């Protein structure tokens, strides 16, 4: 998209993945990630991490289903059908 | 200190404090953090929220002692003994 911008869907495996929502997120891209294959404690720790990227940037974080949570850059306008069709 | 920046000492007693942390921090505040009297896994909640404050802005995390961690900025020259001293 415009202003080198996009959503980048990723599958998370464990705690370590939180440096690939970071690395995307902190260059301006949104992320949907989908936290299936994760332990509800390992799913917690990267709701939590991710809540710090989404601060420290004024993104915002959003909950697309039980499993699938998005962070959207402060300045992107993405609608929740764009984050569940990228899902 | 130059460019709006200082070390906040905090005394956390919940996740609420996260957002405290946060706050100053994005503004380009070390922050000190005292985890003594959180459950062990409020301490792990904050401490990954921390992480996630410090991906997003290339900040440092270090740990004071086996309670207090800090949240340095990126272009912050704060050495162990000042945050030890704001501790
Ligand atoms: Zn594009
Ligand atoms: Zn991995
Ligand atoms: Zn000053
Ligand atoms: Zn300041
Ligand atoms: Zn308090
Ligand atoms: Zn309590």
């Amino acid at each position: 998209m415009s202003y080198q911008s996009t959503i980048v869907p990723v599958e998370l495996h464990s705690f370590e993945d939180a440096q690939v929502i970071g690395g995307a997120f902190r260059d301006g891209d949104a992320v949907v990630f989908d936290m299936s294959l994760l332990s509800r404690e390992e799913a917690r720790r990267i709701v939590d991490f991710a809540a710090g990227l989404c601060f420290a940037l004024r993104g915002k974080m959003q909950k697309i289903d039980s499993v699938t949570f998005a962070v959207v850059p402060e300045l992107s306008n993405i609608s929740t059908s764009e984050l569940e069709r990228a899902a």
